[PDB]
């Protein structure tokens, strides 16, 4: 019983049955449909062999279209009349057609209301979008529509930009230029998004707060609730999603000023004015929405899952990902969540043959992902003094593949010599790569940027149900997935089924079971392995990388940085610090017991722990990890000391220089502070 | 080498030449002397056997007086003259009057000022005390200078009050009646305090932040510090302090209204009319305050000494109390710093014929304790992430003395069956219980409010070294001292000095020896035990008892509690949970390896962590233990579920009953929560 026995035991046919059965009716949350599925899961979790599987049920706010009162946008003449009335459900796939319940396009947690005004274009709602409009077009959002097409951040993101902005409502889409890849053809003939297509999703903006209504604490029974007034997140002005056939509608007539360059242009056949208003013809037309969505505190299920470990019992690997999808969920999530159920199953015909890993695994199916992580977030809210004492690493399993290219993975430097170290040992499924590893082919499709004959591995982002683990509770975290050659068309669509898979992505299963490969020996590594598959000297490597890049953004400022005496020294000594004792620790571990060893893993596993401030970022309190942190422009995207980097963005602009030029030498301080006393919890401890 | 070898080896008369040595001159905070001491005490430290002994500083905000324009208030007449003048200096004691560098009299942080006005008397100026004034008797404080007596309450939340009531200034004084015992000289004839005597000390409102200028993070050489202007807990009014004799000069002209009842009336000769301002013939007189202190970023010292545990390094158990003094430090805190300095030599003896502590033992020597406990905080903030994932318990170790009846012991629950149990096996020092042990004098002389045949163990409250590791860290703490039969009436003289101890209060030294025997037992039982001397069963009780009591508080209120739904059950389910799961526990831990060892203790040790929100309290960050805080009218005084005892406080004159009765929910909530998290800590781990 070892790791090859795990990894021989999952089959690639086997996922592929979990798939299609948990992908042929939708499993929204709050739903009956996604209640059945976690009862179904759980059962089946005690069948493979775990040693207890219960539900943890919270009760949150989530957010649905008015069934009676649909949403959707209109042209509107002077008369009064809606000369044009946006799509109001998606053309359902083949042999889906007679499916109930598919929630119609609509944005999470929109509020209700029927603006009407000229419409702005603003590209990708980017930050620097807006900047562009605003302080080098001179263009005014203030009581405009403004549309934006999706891509390149989070959707939320793009709303707070436009709120911030002034705007009065937002409509979102999806551009062929995005998310229509030349030569493919749309679903069902391809993977393609046809016009009639949308992207659902939430739009909130909680920097990891969880349910909107009770930040800090779990959703139970008794929890005393925020009013919606004070609720956490929630978006201040109507939006909605449409597809490109309907994009079209509202785009031709634009007017105003032209597109400020080539890169604001998508692919439909339209100038890409960016307005304001329509031209000469039509410029007493304006567009109307009508958005009816409630916002309803409604309970969601958690399946947890329990294999006790047989020497570290309250040391926990955790293997979670999430079940709730927005229709039929083909790839998102349920490529991930057919994965943990071939994963859980391997274990327990391991378990049932007499065999326990060293530490707990804990598996869970986490519910209402895609309404703001609320799922894992409540679970964590509840069980954080257990966490942060015992928890040894957090895998995420969301979507296993997003195209059929390579592997993409995205974890905290600790975990970078264990992804090496195992992909090595697994075979690589891709065409012209027979015989050799995965990390061969990975590394000779996706090179590191910086290291010849390695690959690419990014910092953790957020926007999935790893970041309370990592960002607010300092637990190590990690993803894999398999992805295309640099999201994708259908995502978020009633068209992600699981013929979308089993046709155009991964008939073979292989993929798939290529990554049950990865995220399982992961799991089975940090739950067996005597010492834990860590090493620090990773991430001293990273910080001085980091230290680097923030100094080279603060030296845009060499004349601020003279005349406040702004200096990085301090951040620069803490990592050479950090450098040091990683090494000595290093040394120590290969060269040393119980108790020794049990303190030295106690070291490695609160090592990540140690990145923590237990006073948060800047109006940022769930936002606790002094390294990393979701970009404030892009919830997707991971940035590095993001305390001081966000001090310095845009500081040129800032009124008073002195205040904003204390406040960069305050993060740097906090910073350095805690890279050097993330670095003493390695030194020997008396 | 056992815990009866430790015991055996201190020494009555070591601890009487060690204090002689540490109050021959002042020890001020900041100073050359404190500096010169620390050096000493590291020195003797590495000495007597500790295994490293080190420095650590930090620059943090301090405050003295003007050496070249003293601080005094005077009587001015209409003319302009000052007709009278409070004393610039107390006279020194016999045999001292030569000693340099005795700072005068002076409320440390007091800012700069010379306001005039009317005089108020505010009694205690406790929160109760200015109820009455405003709302009982109608006598507005805005604009005028309130003198106050000492006592009842920390003397920062007299300022405080004083504040928000709308004084210009503040006079503190010793009445007799709280500072004079009938029937006993005045020093040096007796313990008694002099006229011309003054408490000083710090009037801060910190609410466990530390140093002023760096909230969160150690005052290092790198800090980014606040400017004084956004500083945390300075006072904004000036403050000073007198003795009896100069208030009696104050106080004999006022005039106003009489005193409500005779709660209000001191020991002088004196009306201890309310005002505000003076009688007929010299109500044109006034009163004029001259305070000149400034504040000062000072280096400060403490001494950290180790002793490397053989089979738990990684564990940590401190001993800890201050060392700086306001002068001689005589009682405060030298007979503590005396104790620790002996049981640190106790130690070493060990040590040097073999044996070491099971855990790590720490020592400490804080500095600047008198400036808001800034020496110890800062270092906190520094080593927060070892203390928190290592420390196992805190003992402090101030005075060891403020009386010769019995002993006082204020501690976590999770402490009272090892102090019940170490105390039956030390003897008496007690005249009449010769052979008789501690545990029997110090019950028949402060027995139980609840249990018979026990002794009184109170709750932990603040103002001193332990705030830090307990209040924000919840690291288990405790402190013991001998007391008098219910402060202490030289308190922050300048008569506390070496002959004051060894004449009236402990000449035998055999109540700083007792004192010895039980921190430092128990210090040896927390780092040697096999498992830790922790029940969490003694928990379970108190929090019951807190419970009933809140409970009982908001029941004043029925209607209110029957309009909004205001319910306990949550409360007193997770209480009868926490009961349930700790006695369970209690079986296990008395039924089972070293590793379900080292799990188990875990569980032990993180328990009293598990009460810690990182949250906070409302409006107090750093105030993070839900059990217990600091009283917001007393910092001395602890308070139990502090969250909804101050969202009930007063909540009958709050203008919105709803807003006011939704935060008592939320508070309810917010302690079932944490009560019931604690709980599930001690549940079986997987
Ligand atoms: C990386 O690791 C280093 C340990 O090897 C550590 O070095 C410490 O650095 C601090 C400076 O930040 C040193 O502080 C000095 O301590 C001595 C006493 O040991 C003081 O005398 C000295 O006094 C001052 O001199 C100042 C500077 O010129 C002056 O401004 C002051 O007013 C005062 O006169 C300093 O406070 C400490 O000793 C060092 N330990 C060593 C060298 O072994 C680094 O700080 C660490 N990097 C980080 C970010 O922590
Ligand atoms: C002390 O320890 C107890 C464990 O023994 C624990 O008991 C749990 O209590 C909660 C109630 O707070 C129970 O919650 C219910 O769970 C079931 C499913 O297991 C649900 O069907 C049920 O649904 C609801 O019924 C509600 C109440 O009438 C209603 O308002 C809702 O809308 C919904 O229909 C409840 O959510 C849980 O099962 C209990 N575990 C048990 C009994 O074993 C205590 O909560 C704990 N005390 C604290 C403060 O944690
Ligand atoms: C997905 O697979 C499960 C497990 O086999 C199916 O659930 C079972 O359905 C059978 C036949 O109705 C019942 O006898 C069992 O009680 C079910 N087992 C459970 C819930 O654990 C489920 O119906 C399948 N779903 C689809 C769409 O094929
Ligand atoms: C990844 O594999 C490498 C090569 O096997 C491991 O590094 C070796 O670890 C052993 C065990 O301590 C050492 O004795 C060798 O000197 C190491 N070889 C090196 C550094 O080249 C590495 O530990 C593995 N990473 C893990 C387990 O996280
Ligand atoms: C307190 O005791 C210490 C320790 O004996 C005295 O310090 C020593 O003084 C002697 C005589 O001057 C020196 O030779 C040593 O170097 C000192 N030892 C140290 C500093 O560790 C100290 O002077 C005593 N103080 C008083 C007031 O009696
Ligand atoms: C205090 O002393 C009592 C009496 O010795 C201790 O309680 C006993 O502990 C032993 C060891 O587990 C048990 O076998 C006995 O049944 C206990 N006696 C009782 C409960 O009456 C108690 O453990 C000690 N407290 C400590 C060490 O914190
Ligand atoms: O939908 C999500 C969050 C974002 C997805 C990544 C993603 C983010 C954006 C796109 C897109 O614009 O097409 C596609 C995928 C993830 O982290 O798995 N979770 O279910
Ligand atoms: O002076 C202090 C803080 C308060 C003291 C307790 C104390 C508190 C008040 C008095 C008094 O009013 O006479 C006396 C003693 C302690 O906690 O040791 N620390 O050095
Ligand atoms: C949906 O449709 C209409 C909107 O006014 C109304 O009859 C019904 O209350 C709505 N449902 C909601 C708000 O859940
Ligand atoms: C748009 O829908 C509205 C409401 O149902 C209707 O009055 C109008 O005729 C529609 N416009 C078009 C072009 O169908
Ligand atoms: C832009 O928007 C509206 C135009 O109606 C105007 O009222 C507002 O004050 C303008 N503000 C800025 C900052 O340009
Ligand atoms: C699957 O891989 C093939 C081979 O390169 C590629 O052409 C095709 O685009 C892939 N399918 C998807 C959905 O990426
Ligand atoms: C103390 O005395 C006077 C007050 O104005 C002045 O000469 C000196 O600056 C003062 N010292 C300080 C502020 O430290
Ligand atoms: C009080 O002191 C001031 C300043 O030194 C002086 O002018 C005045 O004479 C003094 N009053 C008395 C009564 O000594
Ligand atoms: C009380 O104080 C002063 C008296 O001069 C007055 O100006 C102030 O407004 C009064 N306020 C209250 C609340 O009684
Ligand atoms: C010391 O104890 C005696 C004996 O009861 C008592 O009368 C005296 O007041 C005590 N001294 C002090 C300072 O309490
Ligand atoms: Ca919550
Ligand atoms: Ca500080
Ligand atoms: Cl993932
Ligand atoms: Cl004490
Ligand atoms: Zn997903
Ligand atoms: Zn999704
Ligand atoms: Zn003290
Ligand atoms: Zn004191």
């Amino acid at each position: 019983h070892n790791m090859k026995a795990f990894l021989d035991e999952l089959k690639a046919e086997n996922i592929k049955k979990f798939l299609y059965n948990f992908t042929q009716i939708p499993h929204l949350a709050g739903t009956e449909q996604n209640f059945q599925l976690a009862k179904q899961i759980q059962s089946q979790w005690k069948e493979f062999g775990l040693d207890s599987v219960e539900l943890a049920h919270y009760d949150v706010l989530l957010s649905y279209p008015n069934k009676t009162h649909p949403n959707y946008i209109s042209i509107i003449n002077e008369d009064g009349n809606e000369i044009f009335n946006t799509s109001l459900f998606e053309p359902p796939p083949p042999g889906y057609e007679n499916v109930s319940d598919i929630v119609p396009p609509f944005s999470a947690f929109s509020p209700q209301g029927m603006p009407e005004g000229d419409l702005v274009y603003v590209n990708y709602a980017r930050t620097e979008d807006f900047f562009k409009l605003e302080r080098d077009m001179k263009i005014n959002c203030s009581g405009k529509i403004v549309i934006a097409r999706y891509g390149k951040v989070f959707r939320g993101n793009k709303v707070k930009n436009a709120q911030l902005a002034g705007a009065k409502g937002v409509i979102l889409y999806s551009d062929p230029a995005d998310y229509f890849a030349p030569g493919v053809k749309s679903y069902p003939d391809g993977w393609n998004l046809p016009g009639g297509g949308v992207q659902r999703g939430n739009i909130l903006n909680l920097n990891g707060a969880g349910d909107p209504l009770t930040p800090g604490y779990p959703a139970n029974e008794y929890a005393y609730r925020r009013g919606i007034a004070e609720a956490v997140g929630l978006p201040s002005i109507p939006v909605h999603p449409i597809g490109y056939y309907d994009a079209q509608k509202l785009l031709e007539k634009m007017g105003g000023s032209a597109p400020p360059d080539s890169s604001w242009r998508g692919s439909l056949k339209v100038p890409y004015n960016v307005g304001p208003g329509f031209t000469g013809n039509f410029s007493t037309q304006k567009v109307k929405m009508h958005i009816h969505s409630t916002n309803e505190v409604t309970r969601i299920y958690n399946v947890i899952g329990t294999l006790r470990g047989a020497v570290e019992p309250d040391r926990y690997v955790i293997l979670g990902g999430h079940r709730d999808s927005w229709v039929f969920g083909g790839i998102d999530p349920q490529s991930g969540a057919a994965v943990v159920h071939e994963i859980v199953r391997s274990f327990g015909t391991l378990k049932k043959e007499g065999w326990r890993p060293r530490r707990t695994i804990l598996f869970a199916s986490w519910d209402a992902e895609e309404f703001g992580l609320l799922g894992s977030t409540e679970w964590a809210e509840e069980n954080s003094r257990l966490l942060q004492e015992r928890g040894v690493a957090y895998i995420n399993a969301d979507s296993s593949i997003e195209g059929n290219y390579t592997l993409r993975v995205d974890c905290t430097p600790l975990m970078y010599s264990l992804v090496h170290n195992l992909t090595k040992e697994l075979k690589s499924p891709d065409e012209g790569f027979e015989g050799k590893s995965l990390y061969e082919s990975w590394t000779k499709k996706s090179p590191s940027p910086e290291f010849s004959g390695m690959p690419r591995i990014s910092k953790l982002g957020s926007g999935n149900d790893f970041e309370v683990f990592f960002q607010r509770l300092g637990i190590a975290s990690g993803r894999a997935r398999y992805t295309k050659n640099w999201g994708y068309p259908l995502y978020h669509s009633v068209y992600e089924t699981y013929e979308l898979v089993e046709k155009f992505y991964d008939p073979m299963f292989k993929y798939h079971l290529t990554v049950a490969q990865v995220r399982g020996g992961m799991v089975f590594e940090l739950a067996n392995s005597i010492v834990l598959p860590f090493d620090c000297r990773d991430y001293a490597v990273v910080l001085r990388k980091y230290a680097d890049k923030i100094y080279s953004i603060s030296m845009k400022h060499p004349q601020e940085m003279k005349t406040y005496s702004v200096s990085f020294d301090s951040l620069f000594s803490a990592v050479k610090n950090f450098t040091e004792i990683a090494s000595k620790f290093s040394e120590r571990l290969q060269d040393f017991n119980p108790i020794v060893l049990r303190m030295m893993n106690d070291q490695l596993m609160f090592l990540e722990r140690a990145f923590i401030d237990p006073l948060g970022l800047p109006d940022r309190p769930f936002y606790r990890h002094v390294i990393y942190a979701p970009s404030s422009h892009n919830k997707y995207a991971g940035e590095s000391f993001p305390g001081i980097y966000d001090a310095l963005f845009d500081i040129e602009s800032k009124v008073d220089p002195s205040k904003a030029w204390g406040e960069v030498k305050r993060q740097i301080y906090v910073a350095a502070f805690t890279v050097q006393a993330a670095a003493e919890t390695l030194s020997e401890v008396a």
